């Protein structure tokens, strides 16, 4: 019982920036020091922005910020506390149903609104800072208008899926693919993460 490890926080790593005309990712911090905050749980580093790139010890995926709460994947974060100012955070939604997580949005992000447009016309945010369109098919479901590989999107889950408005329509959540090529993606719907904020 002694020597039991404890699990990491999940450590914000760097953003995909979309303020401007150019999306494009940015590290803020190096593997020696996101290994160091995820054993401590404290980040002091500054936050920006609607889309985090985030770390475990072991993986690196996408969060998003919606209506306040950083949302991510549950098979990327588990249960883990997210490393913040203060020390860890421990997760303010968890559901491994939807495959999904949350902690409150940290000080200086910005986040999304969620979509009432009703548009099935979709873009999908990768952690490469690709802009992907897509078409909505169903209430989980979008159709790649130009197929990838899978490893084109591994380690985009946790990223948005956002309407012509750029409001959030979604969080990616798994790749739909056929020998070894993704046509299709699927996604938490907004409105699911608006239910699981009772
Ligand atoms: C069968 C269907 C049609 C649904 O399609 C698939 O399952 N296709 C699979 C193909 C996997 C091959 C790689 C695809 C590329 C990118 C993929 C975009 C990403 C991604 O990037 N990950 S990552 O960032 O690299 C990683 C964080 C570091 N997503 C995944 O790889 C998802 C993980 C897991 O699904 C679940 N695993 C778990 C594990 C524990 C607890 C709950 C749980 N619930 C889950 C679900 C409930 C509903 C849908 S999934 C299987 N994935 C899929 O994509
Ligand atoms: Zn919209």
């Amino acid at each position: 019982m002694a020597s039991m490890k404890k699990k990491g926080s999940v450590v914000i790593v760097g953003r995909i920036n979309l303020s401007g005309d150019t999306a494009y990712a940015q590290q803020t911090r190096g593997e020696e020091g996101c290994q160091e905050t995820s054993q401590t749980g404290r980040d002091k580093n500054q936050v920006e922005g609607e889309v985090q790139i985030v770390s475990t010890a072991t993986q690196t995926f996408l969060a998003t910020s919606i209506n306040g709460v950083l949302w991510t994947v549950y098979h990327g974060a588990g249960t883990r506390t997210i490393a913040s100012p203060k020390g860890p955070v421990t997760q303010m939604y968890t559901n491994v149903d939807k495959d999904l997580v949350g902690w409150q949005a940290p000080q200086g992000s910005r986040s999304l609104t969620p979509c009432t447009c009703g548009s099935s016309d979709l873009y999908l945010v990768t952690r490469h800072a690709d802009v992907i369109p897509v078409r909505r098919r169903g209430d989980s479901r979008g159709s790649l208008l130009s197929p990838r590989p899978i490893s084109y999107l591994k380690g985009s889950s946790g990223g948005p899926l956002l309407c012509p408005a750029g409001h959030a329509v979604g969080i990616f959540r798994a790749a739909v693919s056929t020998r070894g090529v993704a046509k299709a993606v699927d996604f938490i719907p907004v409105e699911s993460l608006e239910t699981t904020m009772r």
